[PDB]
């Protein structure tokens, strides 16, 4: 599709199923990465995607935000989580110097006063199609309104290396059950491909 | 967005996108799943999706549609991998059995006939959006064609439980590099929280 709601595509919405001002913020993010780095977005399996959060972090949705700017998909083995709790992404082509992007402070600063609201609604455990629209579009409109630079910092780093999990596509009927099951998984029982739950129940 | 391109949304081929066999047979089981459930999409947090798939698996792109077709996402901290190597999901929503979806073997048999033009661009290494539509295009037809029950099998689980991660939104300025950073990655050194790059290196 192609239609912008608050200059975030109204598919990266339906994605995500609410509105909430972390998911653009991701988005924003992904979107500053590959403009820094002169690249478009990612139709295949050739750039990464590194957040700086963790699963314990909330405001995960971040997360969707980067996946759908960029391309850099969880599915497509391109986006990965270093559990370093901050709002940052790492955009790495190999071959080149790879990019971080951080949401600075002061814009989280002024997120707080800005969406003291939408917060409030969520801290109490309204989920965000609970939360009246608006206490959250004034919000999105105030993000779509400022410069990549208002909301971020950016450097290259000279270092980084990166190599994402080997991945395989063969796959063997399981023994116990019969279903197919990848090779890279399956467990050896004396001499027999058996998958995980058979082989360790 | 709203609009149909075999039989999934325009939508979800953007967010993934290029066309491939296995995000719309993950869409399919997502919605499947759900269908069986008597649920609809989710918008926020309350539903978990856990695919039999680990990071090892080529065909992860399964795991973009279940979540497009569910609400069930990674960065909403609702899509979690097993590591089973199977070709299945688990919709879980707690008070309830869990439902188990699997793709077929038989159906897996006739994809690799029916889509050996398609896999044989891809074991040369040509990215699917290299490929010619004559490759994809009558495969995605095909799968549309086909009811849920020709693709998959269900059960109900009786006994599944699962716990997700704990989450925490609170944030602290690392005491080195000044970032904020999620108090639940953060490392205490002599009492003041140091982010993890910065207690380890
Ligand atoms: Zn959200
Ligand atoms: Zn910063
Ligand atoms: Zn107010
Ligand atoms: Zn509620
Ligand atoms: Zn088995
Ligand atoms: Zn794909
Ligand atoms: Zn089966
Ligand atoms: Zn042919
Ligand atoms: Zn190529
Ligand atoms: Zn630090």
């Amino acid at each position: 599709m192609e239609k912008l709601n608050f200059g975030i595509p109204e598919w990266a919405f339906e994605f995500h199923g609410h509105k909430c001002p972390y998911m653009p913020m991701g988005y924003r993010a992904g979107s500053y990465a590959l403009k820094i780095a002169g690249l478009e977005k990612e139709k295949d399996h050739r750039t990464y995607l590194l957040s700086e959060m963790s699963p314990e972090d909330m405001n995960g949705c971040f997360n969707d935000g980067a996946q759908a700017a960029t391309g850099c998909t969880y599915g497509k083995g391109l986006f990965s989580l270093l559990g370093y709790g901050k709002l940052a992404l790492i955009l790495y082509r190999p071959g080149r110097k790879a990019i971080r992007v951080h949401v600075r402070n002061s814009f989280m600063d002024e997120l707080s006063t800005r969406a003291s609201d939408f917060f409030r609604y969520r801290k109490q455990g309204y989920e965000p199609s609970e939360i009246p629209a608006g206490a959250i579009d004034p919000v999105l409109e105030w993000i779509s309104s400022l410069e990549d630079e208002e909301i971020f910092e950016y450097r290259e780093i000279d270092g980084f290396t990166f190599e994402p999990v080997k991945k395989n596509g063969a796959k063997v009927r399981c023994d116990v059950c019969g279903e197919y099951t990848y090779e890279a998984d399956a467990k050896l029982l004396n001499g027999k491909p058996v998958c995980k739950p058979d082989y360790y129940g």
